[PDB]
């Protein structure tokens, strides 16, 4: 009686992958710190999210990917290319359900601008969502949007 969606959260160390997950799961922001399950209704469908917060089973059986960089970490952003190439290789396709997420939007020290991010997502043909795990801005949006991307690609 529920649809399972297998989601994988990728990106460089320190960008907020766990923080984003833990917000989704626990509704709490963790300052300092596997697989998680969340039941949630999305467009009137009851979904069981199965979320791997990384750092290979999930890499090959993942249905959709959150590719996360932090907006005050230029290197994280530049590393998106590597994660996305990884995903394309291990799924052997050039259109895998993916959302580009730019986290830590609450922070003032911003070195990747929103134009950079929009241009990257536009090149890849994917949504870009700005988030803060600290304030919860964008968090449900990113996960819900990924679900909707997965639905878009297949039954
Ligand atoms: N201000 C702020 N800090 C954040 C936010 N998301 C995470 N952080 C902080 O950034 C640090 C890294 O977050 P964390 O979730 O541990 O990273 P990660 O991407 O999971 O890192 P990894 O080592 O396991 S591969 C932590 O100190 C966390 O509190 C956010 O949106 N805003
Ligand atoms: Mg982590």
């Amino acid at each position: 009686h529920m649809t399972e969606y297998k989601l994988v959260v990728v990106g460089a160390g320190g960008v907020g992958k766990s923080a984003l997950t833990i917000q989704l799961i626990q509704n709490h922001f963790v300052d300092e710190y596997d697989s998680y399950r969340k039941q949630v209704v999305i467009d009137g469908e009851t979904c069981l999210l199965d979320i791997l917060d990384t750092a290979d089973q999930y890499m090959r059986t993942g249905e959709g990917f959150l590719c996360v960089f932090a907006i005050n970490n230029t290197k994280s952003f530049e590393d998106i290319h590597h994660y996305r190439e990884q995903i394309k290789r291990v799924k052997d396709s050039e259109d895998v359900p993916m959302v580009l997420v730019g986290n830590k939007s609450d922070l003032p020290s911003r070195t990747v601008d929103t134009k950079q991010a929009q241009d990257l997502a536009r090149s890849y043909g994917i949504p870009f969502i700005e988030t803060s795990a600290k304030t919860r801005q964008g968090v449900d949006d990113a996960f819900y949007t990924l679900v909707r991307e997965i639905r878009k690609h297949k039954e």
